[PDB]
């Protein structure tokens, strides 16, 4: 659920989820149209890819279980679709992490009409 999600992303980035990664971009936040406009960005629309392949999973009120061992995200054993929405959000976490230093204000409240494009998950 997203109050697992939200707690990974601010123990990652040092960043609350709201407001810097729900209206971030295209994808971050209410994405689904158009090119990312960034690496942080493309973490969102891999992260909106991964949900996509869990139809019968509900992942914004499912909630899931994890721990760090070492510093690192693990997810506990839970149902299968808690498992696999916890993988999806780590690796979202992980890669917002990894593009911290190209973060950039700029995209925040990005309006609709400039997302123009099309990709493919």
């Amino acid at each position: 659920s997203l109050i697992e999600f939200g707690k990974m992303i601010l123990e990652e980035t040092g960043k609350l989820a709201i407001p810097s990664y729900s209206s971030y971009g295209c994808y971050c936040g209410g994405g689904g149209k158009g090119t990312p406009k960034d690496a942080t960005d493309r973490c969102c629309f891999v992260h909106d890819c991964c949900y996509g392949n869990l139809p019968d999973c509900n992942p914004k009120s499912d909630r899931y279980k994890y721990k760090r061992v070492n510093g690192a995200i693990v997810c506990e054993d839970g149902t299968s679709c808690q498992n696999r929405i916890c993988e999806c959000d780590k690796a979202a976490a992980i890669c917002f992490r990894q593009n911290l230093t190209t973060y950039s204000e700029k995209y925040e409240l990005y309006p609709d009409f400039l997302c123009k494009g099309k990709i493919k998950c």
